[PDB]
RNA sequence: GCUGUCGGUCAUACUGCGUCGAAUACACCGGAUCCCUUCAGACCUCCGAAUUAAGCGGCGCAAGGCCCGGUUAGUACUUGGGUGGGGGACUCCCAGGGAAUACCGGGUGCUGACAGCU
């Protein structure tokens, strides 16, 4: 009943692996990382890829302990996110800082892969979102965020093209439609 | 703890320079009649018994070398997959394997058979 179509199917996951015991080196140092992914499996894939860049570890030489799903605390109300990220253009790599507004962190990251692909043509494979912090209104530094802030904000509905539920739709009509609506 | 003869691994065992070695013992060392060797008793050979300087052994050196590990580096490179990217040159993701100098932390030996010596 809840509409599948609006959002991407991102969920946030914590991951914790630890390399692997040896007779030289027993009890290693443990790791932790928050990741965004489709699934409980595909988080672990992305964990081992990212941990390979940091430290001399692999999926064969490593061992994973826990994959905790994380969600929002309170998803009812709207909040500002300052997303840090990197991506790979056809020249080279660039770090960015985007600012997105939605009810959830999952909703923000869904909205960002749309935005990032649409502008910069950045493929899903290249993007790696580094950290997604919650931000106060008096903190966002982007101008498109600032217009929205303030109580009593109003927005008039202009040019009302309605996506008719199917079956409602007919190929011919009589009257010609009315878009200003009022 | 050592010295000799025959060795094993064949530099952790080599090379350079400097100090110290109880006791056998290796050694320098004295001689040319015979065995024997040359230009030449230096080498070699034979017959000997009136100083640890070298050889030999131990240790040192902000030593060179050598050996061992950590970095370098999950980098370079690479196997399988892609109706991935790119005008090409090339490059990224997925499933895997994965080096080498440079440079600093420790080392400089271990050993079998036989005969002897604090």
């Amino acid at each position: 009943k809840a509409d599948p179509t609006l959002q991407q199917k991102i969920s946030q996951y914590q991951v914790v692996g630890r390399k692997q015991p040896t007779e030289a080196e027993p009890n290693p140092s443990l790791f932790r990382m928050r990741l965004f992914a489709r699934n409980k499996v595909l988080a672990v894939s992305k964990f081992w890829y990212l941990l390979k860049k940091m430290k001399k570890v692999k999926k064969s030489t490593g061992e994973i302990l826990a994959v905790n799903e994380i969600r929002e605390k309170r998803p009812t109300f709207v909040k500002n996110f300052g997303v840090w990220l990197r991506y790979d253009s056809r020249t080279g790599t660039h770090n960015m800082y985007k600012e997105v507004r939605d009810i959830s962190q999952n909703g923000a990251v869904s909205q960002l892969y749309a935005e990032m692909a649409g502008r910069h043509r950045a493929l899903p494979s290249n993007i790696q979102i580094i950290r997604v912090a919650e931000i106060k209104a008096s903190q966002c530094r982007r101008a498109h965020m600032q217009q929205l802030f303030d109580s009593k904000l109003k927005l008039p509905a202009i040019r009302r093209i309605f996506p008719t539920p199917k079956d409602k739709k007919s190929v011919f009509c009589a009257r010609k439609p009315t878009l200003f609506l009022h």
